[PDB]
Formats: C-alpha cells, structure tokens, sequence
RNA sequence: CGAUAAAGAUGAGACGCGUUUUAGAGCUAGAAAUAGCAAGUUAAAAUAAGGCUAGUCCGUUAUCAACUUGAAAAAGUGGCACCGAGUCGGUGCUU
DNA sequence: TCTCATCTTTATGCG
DNA sequence: GCTGGAGTACAAACGT
DNA sequence: ACGTTTGTACTCCAGCG
C-alpha cells in the first residue's frame, strides 16, 4: 500500500524502466527463484532496461512477394506459348520442350541429348555459327521470307515474351521514324504553315545533340528555348516541345479556353483529351500534334535504337547486331595492339579472371564500369588508341547485349518484332495465323493494378470478384474478372471508416450530401440582428432553404454582403442588417453542385430532392476509378438521363478526396422522438439552430447513445491490434508494446498497486544511393557542372563537410564566391535558423560556409539584404530539387516578417512540451489501461497520472548537475534515463500543478511573449541552488500548498546513490528468428556439406547452391550416437541449430527429425528450446548469451564507478564545450589533476576482462597499446579509452581501435561450456527468474 | 476549415540486371607435365526448400522468459520492513 | 528502375 | 555497416 | 602412442537498380 511512481524511456531498440518512491528511492525486493537450482531467493532492485532487436518494415517482404508473383507469371507465359506450339512441335521435334526444360542438368541426369535445340552436335554448332546471338536470329526472322524451322521461331518468340520490356509508354510506338532533326524540321514547317504572323526559324540548330541529350528533360527544354531566337517555353512552340519530351504543359493560356487541357503522351487519356481539344478549337491543329507525337517518338527511340530503320523492320535487333560487330572489331584491334605494344600484360587482360580485364569482364564478375576503370589507364599508357578512348568516354566500347540500359526499352519494339515474325511465317504454318492475336495478347497482357492477385479466397492481399467461375487466361480475363467491382474494392479496402460508426464507410469529399451537410452546418452558425428585434435570432428552416437556393446556387462562394443584400433587402425587405457568426467569406460551398451544373447544363435536375442518390453514385464513380473505360462503363447506366457531350464532360471530370464522415451519420440515423436526422436538425430546429459538434455530445439527443453503442460494438481491439493500428515505424511500435508489457509486469510486482505517476519519454529515432541520385538529379536539372569539375567517390560522401561541398555548387551561401575543395579544416558547417532557437542538425537545415559572419546577424535568420541578393539562387536551387520548400520558407522568412518574439518564445517552449502525436497515443494507451473505473456522473477517476517529457529536461538535468552519461560503458544509462525521467516528472508536477495541461495527458482546464520567454527559459531553475545571483532556499516548497518538492541537501545523494548502484536488471529480449532461410547468393559447385540444395533433385556438389543458413532456435538434446565401426551407443549432450527451413519439420515431429539427424533414443521431455539471446551463467558471474548453436555472445555489464564516468565525460569533451569559461576552466583543471584515473580505469577494464571477458591476446594487445600512448594528451587518451570499452560491452563481439592500433574481435566457435551451466529464464523486467541447472540433466 | 510541400507506412501491377548448371565439338607441339596460339558478346532453366486450399494462390512483416489451465486470443502463478553495496548481500517479522 | 492507390504526420501561412 | 557462417592453417587436449 | 577432434587465429562474404 506504499505510493510509488514509474519512469519510462522508450526507444527503437531499448526500453528503460524504474520504480521510485516518494523520496526518489528505488526499492529492492526479494524475488523467489523457480527451478531445480539451489538458489531460492534473490534480492533485486526495481530498476532495469529491456533490450531488443529493432522492428522491421514489411517493404522487403512485399518486394520479395511481388518478385515471386512476377516469376510465377513469367513461367505461366512461357507455359502458354508452349501450349500453343505443342501440337505442331510434336510433329517437328517431340522432345524439344523436354530438352529445354532439362537444360539445367548435367549429362548424367539428362534424359535426352545434351544439345537443347537440335539434339545433335553438328546442327547446334551450325546454328550457333549462323546466329552468334539471339538478336541475329530475331533480325533474320523479321527480315527474311524463307521458311524457317519451328524451333527457331519459338526461340525468338519466347525470347521476346520472356523479356518483353516495360509498359511505361501507353499507346502505339512507330519505329519507322528515328531522326530527331528531320521531324523537328517537319514540326517547324507545319508551325510556319499554320502560324504566318510569327513563324519559327530553326535553321542551324543541332537538334540531335539538344533533344537526345543526357541531362534532364526540363533542362533539355530550357537549352532548346535558349537557342531558339525569340521563343518562350510557355509559348505554343515551347508547349509542343515540352509535350514532346513528355513534361506536361498547360494549353489553357496559350489558346484561352478556360480549361487546363493538359496533354501527356505516355497516358492513354491523351487521345480523348486531344479529341476534347479538337472540339474546343477545331481540326486545323491536328497535324501539329501529329508532328509533335512523331518528334516525341524520335526523342524516345533515338536513345535506344541508334541505327538505320529504313533497311529493316527490327531496329532493336539491328542495334544489338551493331553492338556485337563493334565488340568483335574493337576486341580484335585491342588484342592486336596489346600483343604488339605491351605483350607482357596479355595474360592479365585476356586470361586472368581475377583481374578486371577482358577475362574478368566476360568470365569474371567484373561489370562494365569496373572493366572501363581497369582498361582506361592501359589505353592511356599506350600510343595507338584514339577511337577506343573515344568510345570508352562515350560508354560504347566492347558492349554486351544484355546490359543495364535495356530497362528503357518499351514493349512496343518487342511487340513489333513479334508481329513481324508472325506476319512473315503465317503463310507457311497456319497455326500462327490462327493464333496471332493469342501470342500478341500473351506478350501484351499486363494485369491492371486495380485487379490484384487473381485469387480464389485464400489470400490476404486480394480484392477481386469473378463474374463466372473459370480459369483465368490472358484471353478471357476481361470476360471473367469483374473489373469495375475490383477497382471499387481496390479503393474501398484502404479507405477509412468513420470513427463514430466503425462499420460504416466514409463518403467522398466531393459528395452532394456532404456539401449540403457542411453548408447547412455553417448556416446554423449565422446569426442576424436588425431593428425592432430585442435579441439576436437565428434563421428558420424555410429561410435557410431560400438562402441556399439563391446564394449558394448562384455564387459558388457566398459572402455576407450578398446574403444581406439579396435575402434581407431584396426578399425580407430589411434594408440594414448586421450579420454574425461567419467571416466575410464563407467556407462551405456547393462545389460539386456547381460543377455538375456546369457539366449537365440543367438546374432543376440537381435541385430535386429524390434524384440525389443518383448524383451521389455519380460522384462516387468519379472518385473511385481513374481508368477511363471503368468510368465509362459505370456511367453507361446513367447516360440516358444526360446528353452524350454532357456524359463525355462527366467522363473527363475528376474528384480526388475522401471525407471522414459516413452517410448514415449525416442522413441515416435519426432521433427516437423527432425522427429527424442530423442533416435535418441542421435544416430546421424550430428556433434553436444547433450544430454538429454538440449534437454528437448532446445528452438529451439519442445521437450520443447510438454513437457510443457503435463504438462499443466490436469491443475495440486487443493491445497488439490497437498498437498496429497506430502510425509510425514498426520499430517504435515494438518499443511501445514492450513498454506497456513492462508497465503491466511492474504493476504486478508491487502487489497490484497502481502508481499515481507514470512518466514517459521517447527517443527521436541505403542513404548514400539517395545522396548520389539527388546530386545527379540536381546537376541535371540546373545544368550544374560540379561533377564534371571534379568527380568523387561514394564512400567519401559519408563525411558531412564533403557532402555539403558537393551538394551546393562549390560555393558557400549568402555570398557570391567560389571556394575550393582541399581546404577541409578551415571551413565550418552553419545552421540557417540558429542553434540557440531550434535544434535541427539535418542537411535540410545545415549549410557549409567559409565565413559565417556574412549572414547579416549572428543569431537570427539571414538578413533581408542577403535574401534580396541570394533569392534568385535560392529559387533556382528550389527548382533543381537541391533545397526544400521548408528550407525556402526558412530562408525567405526575413522578407515575410523575420522572427517575432512570439515566434522566439515558441522556439523556446518547443524544447519542453512534447507535441509529437505518437507520444500522445502512448499516453492515451497507458491512461486507458491504468485508469479504468468510473464514478458518479460517469467521469473517469484519474487514479494514475501519465506525464510526458522531452529529452531536453533529462539531458539538461544531467549536463548541469554532473550526472553525466557515457553510452559506451554499459546499457545502465537506459535505466538511469528512465529513473531521471521519473524524478524530473514527479518534481515538475509537485512544484507546478498549473502546467498539467502542458505536461500531462488528460482533460484539464488550466492554461505576453516576454513573460513566456522567461517562463520557458527558466523552468528548471528551482533545481539549481544559484540562479544566473539569486539564492533560492535549499528546501523547495510547492507554493500555495505545503509539500517538499525538492530537497537539495539529501535528494542529491539519493540520485547519486541510484546512479552509482551496481545491480541493474539489463535483459536482452529472447527472440525466435523470422526471416529467409539462407544467403541469397548462389555459389558454384564444391564438395562441401554446408551447401543447401536449390531444388529437391539438385545435388549441391553437382549444381551449387546456398551456403549460410539462419538458425531459428537452438535445441538442447541428450541422446546417444553411433561411434566407431562397431556403432556403439555413446551418450552425448549437444545443441542442434534448427534453421527456418527445418523449423516446420522439427515442430511437426521432433523425434523423427532428431532420428534423421543421427541422435537415437532422444527424450521428448528433456528437449529444451533455446532461442537466440538466451542467458547462461557459468562461474564467477561470467554470463554468456546464445547467438547460435555454435557461437556465444558476451552478456555482462561493467559497473564502473560514477567518478570514472564523470572523468571520462569531462576529459573527452563530449559535444565540445558549452558553458561559462570559469566552469569549463574548472572542469579542465579537474581533468588535469586526476590523470591517474586513466590508470584506474585501465585496471578496472583489465580486472573485469580477466574475470568474465576471456580474451587474453586482445587484453595483452590493449595493454601494450595503452603503454605505447601514455604521452598523448588526456583528451585523446580518454576518447581512445571510450573506444576501449567496446571490449567489455554486452552483445556481439566487434573490433575497436586504440589510436592507430586496431584489435580484431575475439569470437567463439564453441558452445560446449554452457551445456554444464545454469540456464536463466528471465521475465521482461528480469525480476521474476527461473534457473535451470543443465549439469543435472 | 480546406490548401501547399515533404517524409513515413501499407498494398498492387511491371521492367532491367546479377548468380548458378548446361549448350555454344578449342587447335598445335609433347609420353605427360606444360607451353604457344585461337576464342570470348548468346541461350535454356531456377531465383527462397516448398505447401494445399490446387489459386496465373501462398511462403522472408508483426507477436514470442519459465510453469499451469488451455482450441486459441490469452488467463493465472512468485510476503513485507530495515541496514548496507561490485552485479546484490545480511538481519528481523510473517505466511 | 518505373506506374498506381490509400492513410498519417510535420512544416508552411490564413483566421 | 553488422555479425554469424564458412574456409584454412595449426596446435593441443584426449580417447582408443 | 597415435589419431583426432577440438580450441584458437585469421580472412572473407553478405542480391541490386
């Protein structure tokens, strides 16, 4: 019955907890120990931390699942092609598909001849000599007209089907036009034939170099416009050019039609939008857009084809043949020149596969970039190569055909080649003539993304209904799958359900019922006064209907002047009224009513009371689907109510948005007595005209009881399900769930007593590829040449200053000067908004500068002169995706107002109050689980108080008060942070019961800039004895009520004793592994038993396979094995690692699995399931953790005394120095006077290593390296000792560095010692324990 | 209040590689060892073993100390106080 | 590497 | 980058 | 006694865009 408190520190991979009393003391209790050990009771402290691995997102699993689906569908495509070809294939060569199936087999396992295509050596050699690549065969079958073998036709068609390319370009692509300059001249000719007043002159323009350039699309348009004499990118020619490159232009202002008419060629809606545009202006511009389409094809095809198209119908195959021919000729020339000029480095280039030469390029694993990097110095140190260097700098030297540039190849090229093959060979075999559309559909059947996995009720990711039960093929997909219902389910399964009625789906944001609801809701707020009335009054329902009918149906946006004039003056004959309750402009509007009035061109139809469900279905259709024909098939039902042009304008109309209020709420639920819905109470309420937010909270109305009945239904969810519903990363969700479980166990431990204080706090918590992509895109967008000035590497970007040099254009900001790369030390990183106001160390806030004083003022946002001068550079960098919109606003805030003292006071308060939403959610969960009972009038009795703090409080309490934290010593700092959070939170709510609404989650009512500035600058000043000098008393009082909120005489020793306290329950969370079976690398054949078979009948010694499996859990077994030739039963005890592949078979029957492994007469009751991170105690406190069935981890925590921790923090200069010169001078003097503490810390590390960290050679190397560097300054020695604490850390072993000397990790390949040790089962807090003595087994 | 921008989460539809085994008869001089020379660019198949519900589906996310009750979700199980502190110990009281 | 959809949260100015 | 698996070279406890 | 397996040191590798 003792009052206490709980402090929490929640992180992504660590949760800390502590129980404190009223006097800020951590209790200790005797906890009973279960098991067969001699120990029965252990004294443990109520402070500790839980450590776990970080939670992972489902993105990797989703990508793997999508890859599996794609592989299955590609195999099905090949199966469909084989099914088409099989009837004639059996007549030509019946074993052909069988030979192709068994190609991945050795000669001993093949049931047929080893030659896949022809089945004999001579024909295979002749085929490979005639067609060295498949593209030679594809070009031959497109071009030649003689009869070919059916095998060759199938091989070409299957190569096109298997590798069909992308579907990014929708429509038709014609490869017959490939000259950029010719169609650019044609476009200019058409423009001059149409426009005669201002013709475009484009003679002497290098069209091919400009339009097919390697920089960005927008910069390509800008470079064409800059060359163009007297033309504008917003002009008609500029719009046509931008449309040709594919950047979407706006044709509104060019033609003055008052609709956008945006045209994008890659979209299938372009044809209908161009039909609309032809209806707008006429058909005289159609040839102009046809020329623009042809020039767009010329741009998008000249990058990939790079070959003549007038001599063949297969430009891509001709391009690949050109690549093969150039590779052959330059290979011959390079071999000749190497043999002539450098004959010693011929074996390295052409025979050594380990090097990055041609042998490494072809046989080895070297890529194209690595081969160029190897061979370019060879060509430079040689004087007979110019064309090879020219091709190498053009990335066209010794090219392969299956490269990484094939990702930009459209499916139209492969489709055209397939169609050409089908057209050439249909007259000879009639079955391709009868099945031409079948094979073309097989190539061009992409499942719509709104129709998910074609499932039959056994999938969690499927939204798809079948019109008939039938096997879906590419040819009957349209007839079997109901596509409209599938797309409706696609949108509706991720749309929200409104909170008041959890089983009801929300309306679209642009619904007529929703806008009627909002308009009437705002109209209830309107109140009027005019002469003769003794009191303000509200508009009756007949009046409000009349106001909607005039003002909201006419205006689109009503203002109070309009309603006053027309309704009060024109109708009600009140010449002068004062209007209240609304702004000058109204917020609510009949937006979709006005859009439908514009489209339908009828007004009575939309006004009608009983047609409104039709228009709700109309706007539902316009919100759900984005594909044109889906929208078409839905308005075929309602088309006969409208005109065909009207229905087309409906077809092109869009609404993008969903509300958060359902339909049955607005007009479905009604009161028991009145029978009027909430919309009707907004329409007419007698005199009162009361509105929504109270109507869901009104005691007299039955809306509140129906809403609470709806919320109660379903009983909410479980704790895990409520946790997964939340926002944020899954790792923080794991942290919160472990926090809640820790709180529940802590409540159970104390004797089911709940504390009237819970203080929580939350941490704020690959990239390099994003960095390279961002810098490349920036230099392409703005035309920057910084990469061409000096190119750099990828691992070099990890340093902040080098990245910040390359991110900006070689300059520093606020001044127009270039700066140089070599001067690393003399340049510094600056923050745009100063560090004193806000904390933001990201690149979004940081700037690298050479002189920070040119910012105008030292502590403010950059001066308005700097804004007015650098604004053009800021705008052009914003358009180049190198700064953010937030960065733009932060730079341009000076012209927009700068920093007000209100804004500075906000940037002072923001470090103290936690406004993060996830912390509010955690506080709500803990408040709901702790405070449960209700009292009279149904109010929640807040027996447990949940306080939320930010890390600034605890960090300042550590920094000001010599409670320093060093993270590299041990994980005790997590529990220490939790304890300090508890102390600070309870002290703050004891001293200031007025800041409860700011610091406590709850329903409270307690709440200019300068007083706020001093308040939130000085909230922690009651902890320190001297202010600034002000001498506050040693014993602090709450004020207006007498309690001891802080006692500087004795509480300080209590906090220091809790921080200097050796036993802290550090628990590493025991987990069973979830993940993939093995490493994803397929390694070649070798005679090892550690290789895993890729299929059942693929022996790894003959086919290769996977190597390194992941152990799910280790299993302890006591059994007898066969030993010697006599096969004698020898008793053994062992750990066997059950992998994820083996886990299902093991849990199905452990005895059969162990008998298959070799162990005999195993005991089912003696099998102990040991997951990863299980704890074993051996002797002298040496505790080991289980990493696998062959490797152990170190689990032991070095309880280094707090004086050494403080000395290490002050000596190493953590976070540089931020304090008064007297204070840091005194700290430096203290560090100087205690240099023997280094030797004492080395003694502590050596003794703790010799007791539990059995690494003799590593410790000897550590001591030798320490003795080498005793003359170094104390700061460097302290930093290197902080590095030295990696040896004694709890967890997996890792390498660390002492100055220049490095020490590799001491690892274990044996787990034999823990088999005769005490196995410890630890609860989540670690207080409740179970010890199993494994030596008794 | 809508709005703008960015980030994150979730789900679907697609590409291009990469790896692996096989196919693409390597020649000459030697007893072999090996040396010299020729050639190299492509294709098939697999791309988590696999499973049953047999779908052009699913299989790498989240949850997970021990014991007991369990169909599971989960529920239940473990005195207190004081003096101390090198991973927790001792003393007293009581069930 | 690309296309599409939904949701939430934070930062940016109005009132 | 992390840290567990795998290979190699070799000396040392250890069982037939 | 001699084999032999085990304990130790050291190196290398990890599917991507």
């Amino acid at each position: 019955d003792k009052k206490y408190s709980i402090g929490l520190d929640i992180g992504t991979n660590s949760v800390g907890w502590a129980v404190i009393t009223d006097e800020y003391k951590v209790p200790s209790k005797k906890f009973k120990v279960l098991g067969n050990t001699d120990r029965h009771s252990i004294k443990k402290n109520l402070i500790g931390a839980l450590l776990f691995d970080s939670g992972e997102t489902a993105e990797a699993t989703r990508l793997k699942r999508t890859a599996r689906r794609r592989y299955t569908r590609r195999k099905n495509r090949i199966c469909y092609l084989q099914e088409i070809f099989s009837n004639e294939m059996a007549k030509v060569d019946d074993s052909f598909f069988h030979r192709l199936e068994e190609s991945f087999l050795v000669e001993e396992d093949k049931k047929h001849e080893r030659h896949p295509i022809f089945g004999n050596i001579v024909d295979e050699v002749a085929y490979h000599e005639k067609y060295p690549t498949i593209y030679h065969l594809r070009k031959k079958l497109v071009d030649s007209t003689d009869k070919a073998d059916l095998r060759l036709i199938y091989l070409a068609l299957a190569h096109m089907i298997k590798f069909r390319g992308h579907f990014l370009i929708e429509g038709d692509l014609n490869p017959d036009n490939s000259d950029v300059d010719k169609l650019f001249i044609q476009l200019v000719q058409t423009y001059n034939q149409l426009f005669e007043e201002n013709p475009i002159n484009a003679s002497g323009v290098d069209a091919k170099a400009i339009l097919s350039a390697r920089l960005s699309k927008s910069r390509r348009l800008e470079n064409l416009i800059a060359q163009l004499p007297g033309e504008k990118k917003n002009g008609l020619f500029g719009n046509l050019i931008a449309l040709s490159l594919g950047l979407t232009p706006n044709f509104k202002s060019n033609f003055d039609l008052a609709e956008d008419a945006k045209l994008q060629l890659s979209k299938d809606t372009y044809d209908d939008d161009l039909d609309n545009l032809l209806a707008q202006i006429g058909d005289q511009y159609a040839d102009l857009f046809l020329a623009a389409k042809n020039l767009s094809d010329a741009i998008l095809l000249s990058d990939i084809l790079r070959v003549n198209t007038e001599i063949t119908k297969a430009p891509l195959s001709a391009s690949m043949i050109k690549r093969y021919d150039e590779h052959h000729q330059d290979l011959t020339l390079l071999k000749a020149l190497v043999r002539q000029q450098l004959p010693e480095k011929y074996k390295e280039i052409f025979f050594d596969q380990s090097k990055n030469g041609y042998a490494g390029y072809i046989d080895g694993g070297a890529s194209q970039e690595e081969f160029y990097k190897f061979i370019k110095p060879i060509l430079e140190k040689m004087d007979g190569t110019e064309e090879l260097l020219v091709k190498l700098n053009r990335e066209d030297l010794l090219r392969k055909q299956r490269t990484f540039d094939n990702g930009s190849i459209p499916h139209q090229i492969h489709l055209g080649e397939l169609h050409a093959i089908l057209r050439r060979q249909e007259d000879f075999y009639p079955f391709l003539k009868d099945n031409r559309e079948k094979i073309e559909k097989i190539l061009t059947f992409r499942i719509p993304y709104y129709v998910g996995p074609l499932a039959r009720g056994n999938s969690r990711f499927a939204w798809m209904t079948r019109k008939s039960e039938e096997t879906i093929t590419p040819w009957n997909f349209e007839e079997v799958v109901d596509k409209g219902a599938s797309a409706q389910s696609f949108i509706e399964r991720m749309t929200n359900f409104d909170k008041n009625l959890p089983n009801e789906k929300v309306l679209p944001k642009h619904s007529l019922l929703y806008e009627y609801f909002t308009v009437y809701n705002e109209l209830t707020k309107v109140k009027y006064v005019t002469e003769g009335m003794r009191k303000p009054a509200f508009l009756s329902g007949e009046q409000k209907k009349a106001i909607v009918d005039l003002l909201f149906k006419t205006n689109r946006k009503v203002t109070v002047k309009q309603l006053k004039e027309d309704y009060f003056k024109k109708i009600e004959c009140f010449d002068s009224v004062e209007i209240s309750g609304v702004e000058d402009r109204f917020n609510a509007s009949l937006g979709t009513y006005h859009d439908l009035l514009k489209i339908i061109k009828d007004k009575d139809f939309l006004d009608n009371e009983e047609n409104e469900d039709i228009l709700e279905d109309i706007v539902l259709t316009l919100t759900l689907f984005e594909d044109r024909e889906m929208i078409e098939e839905r308005l075929k039902t309602y088309a006969h109510l409208f005109d065909d042009k009207v229905m087309k304008q409906l077809k092109r109309r869009r609404y993008t948005g969903w509300g958060r209020l359902s339909r049955k709420l607005i007009n479905g639920i009604r009161d028991k007595q009145s029978g009027k819905t909430i919309l009707d109470f907004l329409k007419s309420d007698g005199f009162a005209n009361r509105n929504f937010m109270q109507l869901i909270h009104d005691d007299s109305l039955t809306f509140k009881e129906d809403i609470q009945k709806a919320q109660v239904s379903g009983q909410g969810d479980s704790l895990h399900e409520h946790i997964a519903n939340l926002a944020g990363s899954p790792a923080i969700k794991k942290g919160i769930l472990q926090t809640v479980k820790v709180v529940d166990e802590l409540v159970k431990v104390m004797g089911r007593h709940k504390p009237e204080n819970i203080v929580i706090e939350m941490a704020r918590e690959k990239n390099s590829r994003e960095r390279m992509k961002r810098i490349e895109e920036g230099i392409k967008e703005l035309g920057s040449q910084i990469l061409k000035e000096h190119p750099v590497e990828n691992t070099q970007l990890q340093n902040e200053k080098l990245y910040l040099y390359y991110l900006q254009n070689g300059r520093d900001m606020y001044v127009d000067q270039e700066l140089d790369i070599n001067r690393l030390s003399d340049y510094d990183v600056d923050h745009i908004v100063p560090q004193s106001f806000l904390k933001d160390d990201s690149i979004d806030n940081k700037v690298l500068t050479r002189s920070d004083k040119n910012r105008g003022k030292s502590d403010n946002v950059p001066s308005e002169e700097v804004v007015k001068k650098m604004k053009n550079y800021w705008r052009q960098l914003l358009n180049a995706k190198l700064i953010t919109q937030r960065k733009f606003d932060n730079l341009t805030k000076a012209e927009r107002g700068g920093l007000s003292e209100l804004d500075k006071a906000g940037f002072i308060k923001r470090q103290l109050v936690e406004t993060r939403q996830i912390t509010k959610h955690v506080a709500q969960i803990l408040d709901s689980r702790m405070n449960t009972k209700y009292d009279e009038n149904d109010k929640l009795i807040r027996e447990v108080k949940v306080i939320t703090l930010k890390s600034k409080l605890v960090s300042d309490f550590r920094k000001d008060f010599q409670f320093y934290k060093v993270r590299e010593i041990n994980n005790y700092h997590h529990a220490h942070d939790a304890y300090l959070n508890a102390v600070v939170g309870t002290a703050l709510i004891k001293k200031y019961p007025k800041l409860e609404s700011e610091f406590v989650y709850g329903d409270y009512k307690v709440y200019k800039a300068t007083a706020k500035y001093f308040f939130y600058s000085n909230i922690m000043n009651f902890f320190k004895t001297e202010i600034t000098i002000r001498k506050r008393p040693l014993i602090e009082t709450n004020g207006e009520t007498g309690e001891i909120v802080w006692d500087k005489g004795r509480d300080f020793a209590t906090v220091r004793k809790v921080l200097s306290m050796p036993q802290v329950n550090i628990v590493k969370k025991t987990e069973v592994q979830t993940g993939g079976f093995s490493k994803e690398s397929i390694l070649p054949k070798r005679n090892s038993d550690k290789l895993i078979a890729r299929k059942k009948d693929w022996d790894p010694k003959k086919y290769g396979g996977f190597d390194s499996p992941t152990v799910a859990y280790s299993v302890l077994v006591v059994a007898k094995v066969e030993k010697g030739k006599s096969k004698k039963l020898k008793s053994v005890k062992e750990l066997l690692g059950i992998t994820i592949m083996e886990r299902s078979s093991f849990e199905k029957n452990p005895i059969d699995f162990l008998e298959a492994k070799g162990y005999k007469e195993v005991k089912k009751d003696l099998i102990i399931k040991l997951p990863k991170y299980s704890l074993f105690e051996l002797e002298n406190g040496r505790k080991r953790m289980l990493a696998s069935a062959g490797e152990l981890q170190k689990g032991n925590e070095l309880a280094l005394p707090s004086k050494y921790v403080n000395f290490l923090y002050l000596a190493s200069h953590y976070e540089k120095l931020k304090g008064s010169p007297e204070d840091n001078e005194q700290k430096q003097l203290f560090v100087e006077q205690h240099k023997h503490y280094l030797d004492e810390i080395i003694e502590q590390i050596s003794e703790f290593s010799k007791r539990v960290i059995l690494a003799d050679a590593n410790l000897d190397k550590v001591l030798s390296a320490y003795n080498k560097h005793r003359d170094k300054p104390i700061r460097e020695q302290a930093e290197n000792i902080i590095h030295l604490f990696t040896l004694t850390n709890l967890g997996a072993p890792a390498a660390f560095k002492y100055f220049d000397t490095t020490i590799d990790r001491k690892r274990y390949t044996s787990t034999k010692e823990v088999l005769d040790a005490t196995l410890i089962h630890q609860s989540i807090t670690g207080l409740y324990e179970t010890r199993i003595d494994l030596s008794q087994l």
